[PDB]
């Protein structure tokens, strides 16, 4: 690995903590991250190997980092910090985000500490990351409430969209140690026809706007996988959540129109979502 001094960052300033989740992140203090603080501690999250990895498994992180280089930095992203790849194993150095994932931190949140006007907000906070992501030509892929996480200060930061992907080899029937089923966040094209845009992103997002007004729900409730291939087939589409206004579930449906082409934009969704926070009660 080449040294590239503009990212570099010396692995004894590090002190790394209790895993995050599992290669494997785990939690850590930095000091000096900013140079003009040189014994100021941060929290940071730190991505490395997992013991006994592949090579495979090593080049997929590599390719993340150098991701994560080219993206350059916004507000509503987890973005990198620093890299330790000298004389030591590799370390992948990101933003920390204290309150976890989305989706947890909806659950944990049912009544109620969740506002009408904060939900729109994380919905509007997650399209302007993607708007961003989508101008730096970055398909997520895989957009959902637990790829997003959220800081000490309620602000909404994408995660995992700089992942190596196999999207020749998903499965589909696939179940996390959590329960999820990620094929019920791919839009129709990807699921059949194997084609990824940033309009299928914007499906996804749909489905993740389902979660946050189900205050983290899982999309198409009781329904497994061999049943969500014949109802996609078939034009289904989840019905709208309880407590949930028009204006948003008119814009789920939107998002999940069958021709990627009518779908709006993220800067469409910002726009709309930036509209109904405007029209919040004073």
């Amino acid at each position: 690995l080449p040294l590239d001094p503009l990212w570099e960052f010396p692995r004894d300033r590090l002190v790394l903590g209790k895993p995050l989740g599992e290669g494997q992140v785990v939690r850590a203090e930095a000091f000096g991250m900013d140079p003009a603080r040189p014994d100021q501690a941060s929290t940071v999250a730190v991505k490395m190997l997992k013991d006994n990895a592949s090579d495979k498994d090593l080049a997929d992180l590599v390719s993340e980092m150098e991701v994560m280089k080219l993206i350059g930095r916004h507000k509503n992203i987890i973005n990198l910090l620093g890299v330790c790849t000298q004389e030591g194993p590799l370390y992948v150095i990101l933003e920390c985000a204290a309150k976890g994932n989305l989706r947890e931190f909806l659950r944990a949140r049912r009544p109620g500490p969740l506002s009408f006007p904060v939900l729109v907000s994380c919905a509007y906070q997650v399209a302007r990351g993607m708007q961003y992501l989508e101008s730096r030509k970055c398909i997520h892929r895989d957009l959902a409430a637990r790829n997003v996480l959220v800081t000490e200060d309620n602000v909404m930061k994408i995660a995992d969209f700089g992942l190596a992907r196999g999207v020749h080899h998903i499965d589909y029937y696939k179940k996390t140690s959590n329960g999820r089923l990620p094929v019920k966040w791919m839009a129709p094209e990807a699921l059949f026809d194997e084609v990824y845009t940033h309009q299928s992103d914007v499906w996804s997002f749909g489905i993740l706007l389902w979660e946050i007004f189900t205050l983290g729900g899982s999309p198409y409730p009781g329904i497994p996988v061999e049943e969500l291939f014949s109802l996609l087939r078939e034009g289904h589409r989840m019905d709208r959540p309880p407590h949930c206004p028009p204006e948003l579930y008119g814009l789920m449906r939107e998002c999940w129109h069958a021709a990627p082409s009518q779908r709006p934009t993220f800067k469409q969704l910002v726009e709309a979502l930036d509209k109904v926070l405007l029209a919040v009660s004073e």
